[PDB]
DNA sequence: GAGGTGTGGC
DNA sequence: GCCACACCTC
């Protein structure tokens, strides 16, 4: 009646809390990427989307994140954070 | 730079 | 489910 979402296959007993947690580790096992990229070229997929979100950055140019000392721009904060130790 | 992924807010 | 942070790995 109440209980964790868990993983059915046979050599995984894995579990998650969040139900698209599950969903996405299903995926590791079937191999699936769902999540393709329409860029005409590109052909990458993705077993989340969350991941070609941020690719698709490579291909739009979009670079949100810029350093407010050097005027450099990232398209993902973590490339950001890890410029600023440059500037330390 | 970029993908892969654990985690969480909405 | 979508999107994003943060960290890992190459
Ligand atoms: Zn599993
Ligand atoms: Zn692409
Ligand atoms: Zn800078």
């Amino acid at each position: 009646r109440t209980a964790t979402h868990t993983c059915d296959y046979a050599g995984c007993g894995k579990t998650y809390t969040k139900s698209s947690h599950l969903k996405a580790h299903l995926r590791t096992h079937t191999g699936e990427k769902p999540y393709h990229c329409d860029w005409d070229g590109c052909g990458w997929k993705f077993a989340r989307s969350d991941p070609l979100t941020r690719h698709y950055r490579k291909h739009t140019g979009h670079r949100p994140f810029q350093c407010q000392k050097c005027d450099r721009a990232f398209s993902r904060s973590d490339h950001l954070a890890l410029h600023m130790k440059r500037h330390f």
